[PDB]
Protein backbone atom coordinates (compact mmCIF):
# COMPACT_ATOMS: atom_id res chain seq x y z
CA UNK A 1 0.00 0.00 0.00
CA UNK A 2 2.06 2.87 -1.11
CA UNK A 3 -0.39 5.39 -0.28
CA UNK A 4 -1.95 7.00 2.48
CA UNK A 5 -5.27 5.86 3.69
CA UNK A 6 -7.64 7.79 5.96
CA UNK A 7 -10.20 6.30 8.31
CA UNK A 8 -13.40 9.05 8.36
CA UNK A 9 -17.27 8.50 8.95
CA UNK A 10 -19.44 10.10 6.34
CA UNK A 11 -22.68 12.17 7.31
CA UNK A 12 -25.24 13.51 5.59
CA UNK A 13 -26.08 17.62 5.24
CA UNK A 14 -29.29 16.78 7.20
CA UNK A 15 -27.25 15.94 10.08
CA UNK A 16 -27.70 11.79 9.11
CA UNK A 17 -25.18 8.94 9.41
CA UNK A 18 -24.91 5.97 7.08
CA UNK A 19 -24.78 2.48 8.43
CA UNK A 20 -24.61 -1.31 6.48
CA UNK A 21 -28.25 -2.61 6.91
CA UNK A 22 -27.02 -5.19 4.76
CA UNK A 23 -24.15 -6.93 3.09
CA UNK A 24 -24.14 -5.02 -0.06
CA UNK A 25 -26.87 -2.20 1.11
CA UNK A 26 -26.22 1.07 3.15
CA UNK A 27 -28.89 2.84 4.60
CA UNK A 28 -28.90 6.92 5.40
CA UNK A 29 -30.98 7.58 8.70
CA UNK A 30 -30.79 9.79 11.79
CA UNK A 31 -28.79 8.32 14.23
CA UNK A 32 -27.97 9.62 18.17
CA UNK A 33 -27.73 8.29 21.59
CA UNK A 34 -25.83 5.16 22.52
CA UNK A 35 -26.96 3.64 19.04
CA UNK A 36 -24.44 5.94 17.50
CA UNK A 37 -22.35 2.23 17.71
CA UNK A 38 -24.55 1.24 14.46
CA UNK A 39 -22.37 3.85 12.41
CA UNK A 40 -20.26 2.30 9.67
CA UNK A 41 -16.56 3.77 9.23
CA UNK A 42 -15.08 3.95 5.70
CA UNK A 43 -11.56 4.08 4.84
CA UNK A 44 -10.50 7.31 2.22
CA UNK A 45 -7.46 6.49 0.26
CA UNK A 46 -5.96 9.36 -1.51
CA UNK A 47 -4.85 7.79 -5.17
CA UNK A 48 -4.01 8.84 -8.68
CA UNK A 49 -6.71 10.44 -11.51
CA UNK A 50 -7.94 13.48 -13.10
CA UNK A 51 -5.99 15.64 -10.69
CA UNK A 52 -7.63 18.87 -11.16
CA UNK A 53 -8.14 22.26 -9.19
CA UNK A 54 -10.64 20.56 -6.71
CA UNK A 55 -10.99 17.39 -7.95
CA UNK A 56 -9.65 14.98 -5.26
CA UNK A 57 -9.93 11.37 -6.63
CA UNK A 58 -9.85 8.91 -3.92
CA UNK A 59 -11.10 5.80 -2.88
CA UNK A 60 -13.71 4.47 -0.12
CA UNK A 61 -13.17 1.44 1.22
CA UNK A 62 -14.86 -0.26 4.41
CA UNK A 63 -12.01 -0.36 7.24
CA UNK A 64 -12.95 -3.63 8.91
CA UNK A 65 -14.66 -4.92 5.74
CA UNK A 66 -13.05 -5.11 2.18
CA UNK A 67 -16.16 -3.61 0.27
CA UNK A 68 -15.30 -0.61 -1.87
CA UNK A 69 -17.84 1.41 -3.20
CA UNK A 70 -18.57 1.01 -7.12
CA UNK A 71 -20.31 3.15 -9.04
CA UNK A 72 -21.62 0.57 -11.99
CA UNK A 73 -24.29 0.72 -14.85
CA UNK A 74 -27.20 -1.25 -14.60
CA UNK A 75 -29.28 -1.29 -18.01
CA UNK A 76 -27.15 1.98 -19.30
CA UNK A 77 -28.59 3.45 -15.85
CA UNK A 78 -25.67 4.47 -13.29
CA UNK A 79 -25.64 3.42 -10.10
CA UNK A 80 -23.88 2.84 -6.19
CA UNK A 81 -22.91 -0.83 -5.38
CA UNK A 82 -20.67 -2.63 -2.60
CA UNK A 83 -17.89 -4.76 -4.76
CA UNK A 84 -15.68 -6.89 -2.77
CA UNK A 85 -12.10 -6.43 -4.32
CA UNK A 86 -8.77 -8.29 -3.34
CA UNK A 87 -8.61 -7.85 0.36
CA UNK A 88 -4.07 -8.44 -0.45
CA UNK A 89 -3.95 -5.98 -3.56
CA UNK A 90 -6.54 -3.80 -2.57
CA UNK A 91 -5.84 -0.24 -2.17
CA UNK A 92 -2.93 0.81 -4.03
CA UNK A 93 -2.05 4.40 -6.38
CA UNK A 94 -4.43 3.39 -9.45
CA UNK A 95 -7.84 2.20 -9.10
CA UNK A 96 -10.59 1.36 -11.53
CA UNK A 97 -12.83 4.54 -12.28
CA UNK A 98 -15.53 2.31 -10.22
CA UNK A 99 -13.74 2.72 -7.07
CA UNK A 100 -12.47 6.40 -8.03
CA UNK A 101 -14.77 9.37 -6.56
CA UNK A 102 -14.10 12.88 -7.23
CA UNK A 103 -14.08 15.02 -3.67
CA UNK A 104 -15.14 18.04 -4.49
CA UNK A 105 -15.45 20.73 -1.79
CA UNK A 106 -18.34 23.20 -2.50
CA UNK A 107 -20.44 25.62 -0.36
CA UNK A 108 -18.21 23.95 2.76
CA UNK A 109 -19.67 20.61 1.58
CA UNK A 110 -18.12 17.52 -0.09
CA UNK A 111 -19.29 15.76 -3.43
CA UNK A 112 -18.28 13.00 -4.67
CA UNK A 113 -18.59 12.43 -8.50
CA UNK A 114 -18.60 8.78 -9.74
CA UNK A 115 -14.94 9.32 -12.12
CA UNK A 116 -16.37 7.22 -14.47
CA UNK A 117 -19.87 8.63 -15.28
CA UNK A 118 -19.14 12.30 -14.88
CA UNK A 119 -22.69 14.79 -13.21
CA UNK A 120 -23.43 11.23 -11.48
CA UNK A 121 -23.03 11.75 -7.87
CA UNK A 122 -23.75 9.61 -4.51
CA UNK A 123 -26.71 11.29 -3.02
CA UNK A 124 -29.69 10.10 -0.10
CA UNK A 125 -33.19 10.05 0.46
CA UNK A 126 -34.29 12.91 2.54
CA UNK A 127 -36.80 9.96 3.35
CA UNK A 128 -36.30 8.43 6.48
CA UNK A 129 -34.10 4.80 6.55
CA UNK A 130 -33.68 4.94 2.57
CA UNK A 131 -30.79 2.93 0.65
CA UNK A 132 -28.09 5.16 -0.75
CA UNK A 133 -27.69 5.64 -4.76
CA UNK A 134 -26.59 6.91 -7.21
CA UNK A 135 -28.39 10.32 -8.90
CA UNK A 136 -27.64 12.27 -11.83
CA UNK A 137 -29.45 15.34 -10.21
CA UNK A 138 -27.07 18.46 -8.79
CA UNK A 139 -29.27 19.69 -5.71
CA UNK A 140 -32.89 19.82 -6.73
CA UNK A 141 -34.50 17.40 -4.17
CA UNK A 142 -31.81 14.58 -3.76
CA UNK A 143 -29.03 14.98 -1.22
CA UNK A 144 -25.89 14.97 -2.76
CA UNK A 145 -23.48 17.52 -0.73
CA UNK A 146 -22.38 15.46 2.51
CA UNK A 147 -20.00 15.93 5.45
CA UNK A 148 -17.26 14.14 6.05
CA UNK A 149 -15.26 13.66 9.72
CA UNK A 150 -11.63 12.56 10.34
CA UNK A 151 -11.76 9.63 12.92
CA UNK A 152 -8.82 7.45 14.85
CA UNK A 153 -7.91 4.36 15.88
Amino acid sequence: APVRSLNCTLRDSQQKSLVMSGPYELKALHLQGQDMEQQVVFSMSFVQGEESNDKIPVALGLKEKNLYLSCVLKDDKPTLQLESVDPKNYPKKKMEKRFVFNKIEINNKLEFESAQFPNWYISTSQAENMPVFLGGTKGGQDITDFTMQFVSS
